[PDB]
């Protein structure tokens, strides 16, 4: 055309940060569940989303990795399962990606557009829905911090429904007592490797399975861990951990267990 | 625009036979190797070739899985192995493929489209060279037409460099023997299974491993094996089979046993 300037609103990714952040992710990239979800937002932001029995997982790159030309972006959220393709994400972490970006063409749709030596692609998938708003816009009633010593101790107490861990948490003076089904507890009072900020007397009942899933997600970044337990209404269990590059957080509810049915 | 229209030249693949032919052949596809090249051709055609130390390998689908727009397409030959897809003939054999087409959009590239339900998806990938034509427009010096049933045998014969096998063929009367190393031959001789249209009394030798191989990849269509000795300058072993759907062709290099240095 002869007037002025103007390409599409365009998400995209920095590839040496993100190269860096699906690499050490690549663990649970190719996990990742059929049913999820890719989001891309104007913050800018990108959002990998699990919602499974009672465990929502997400994965939330933060915005070192993306570019935005024009905050006009349309919010797209995809399947991760790709029809021809399998694992989107999957497809993004591998080493001779050189381009990664997605427009905002269509309100139905997403073009992906991915680069590599002397080769190019794009897809456009259609638009899922919707809004999947599940966040910790709600702040904590027991919230601890846990060094990454502590998580790695957990999870190689934890070995190895298939099972549930209750968490007790003790106010004076504070410590959190992780209870298995055998009669093997434990614990962790005050000290230079847990941070207990906001505690109360109370327990709850969490599947084993997803703590332990859960756990392993946060440890991919070796950085202290972040325990919470929401009492807003459905009673929930908070597990993340970030870094410069990611943030990995874990949403459990409570195995029903005060009557009844 | 407003003038008369123009798409430019497309090759497509016929779903339903092309559909047919790659599941019957799902077993070759994925074992393609790395250096697997695709041929794309106005005839029309669709020729998958693999050069090996003394194998080539080629499979031909012919015209009725394709429809060419416009005969002026120019032929493209394309890496199989693709920087982010990896497999690309694999990936064309997945159930819900619903458009396949090739266009000629640049002499440099060959643009790929394909889709499924509610997703599209296309690539270009540089055009390799080439030509690398190698082609049975030679006629045998030996020709044998083997049933089905015989090559199962031959199959289940060898079981089972890292050996050969000495291919033996008579002339009066006609006869074929197959002579391993350990001193066991498998004899042949007329009858309603073997066809001898041209004979000679004459040997070759070739890698065990390459031949079984090609036995493996003829035996897919269930079909007649076609079985030739060239004898044009390059001492060559020939063995084909083919259906309505695609022309399974190996040509075997006789291992240099005649001095030698
Ligand atoms: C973690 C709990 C609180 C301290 C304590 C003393 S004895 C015993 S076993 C019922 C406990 C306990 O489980
Ligand atoms: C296939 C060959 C031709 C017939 C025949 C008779 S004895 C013997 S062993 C040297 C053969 C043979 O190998
Ligand atoms: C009318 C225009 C404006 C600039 C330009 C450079 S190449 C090319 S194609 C005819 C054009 C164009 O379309
Ligand atoms: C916490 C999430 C989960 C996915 C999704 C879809 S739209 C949107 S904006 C708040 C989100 C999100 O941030
Ligand atoms: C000038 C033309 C000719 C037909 C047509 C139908 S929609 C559309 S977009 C302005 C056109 C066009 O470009
Ligand atoms: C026998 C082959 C092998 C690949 C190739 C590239 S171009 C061309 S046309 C004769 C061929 C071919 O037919």
């Amino acid at each position: 055309r002869k007037d002025r300037l103007s390409e599409p609103p365009t998400l995209a990714l920095r590839l040496k940060p993100y190269k860096t952040a699906i690499q050490q992710l690549r663990s649970v990239i190719r996990a990742l569940k059929e049913n999820t979800t890719v989001t891309f937002l104007p913050t800018p932001s990108l959002i990998l989303q699990t919602v499974r029995s009672h465990c929502v997982s997400k994965i939330t790159f933060n915005s070192s990795c993306l570019y935005i030309t024009d905050k006009s972006f349309q919010p797209k959220t995809i399947n991760n399962s790709t029809p021809l393709l399998g694992n989107f994400m999957y497809l993004t972490s591998s080493k001779d990606l050189t381009k990664f970006y997605v427009q905002d063409i269509s309100d139905l749709s997403a073009k992906i557009s991915m680069c590599a030596p002397d080769f190019n692609m794009e897809f456009s998938s259609a638009c899922v829905h919707g809004q999947d708003i599940v966040r910790e816009s709600e702040n904590s009633a027991v919230h601890v911090d846990l060094d990454f010593g502590v998580v790695a101790d957990l999870l190689k107490w934890i070995g190895p429904p298939t099972g549930t861990v209750q968490i007790l948490v003790h106010a004076g003076p504070p410590a959190i007592k992780f209870i298995l089904t055998n009669g093997s507890e434990l614990e962790f009072t005050s000290n230079n490797r847990v941070s207990f900020h906001g505690v109360k007397n109370m327990r709850i009942n969490v599947q084993l399975k997803n703590f332990y899933q859960t756990l392993l997600n946060c440890a991919v970044t070796k950085l202290p861990c972040t325990l919470r337990i929401v009492t807003e209404h459905d009673t929930l269990l908070y597990v993340a951990s970030r870094n410069g590059l990611f943030a990995v957080e874990n949403f459990l509810t409570e195995e029903p267990f005060q009557r009844g049915d």
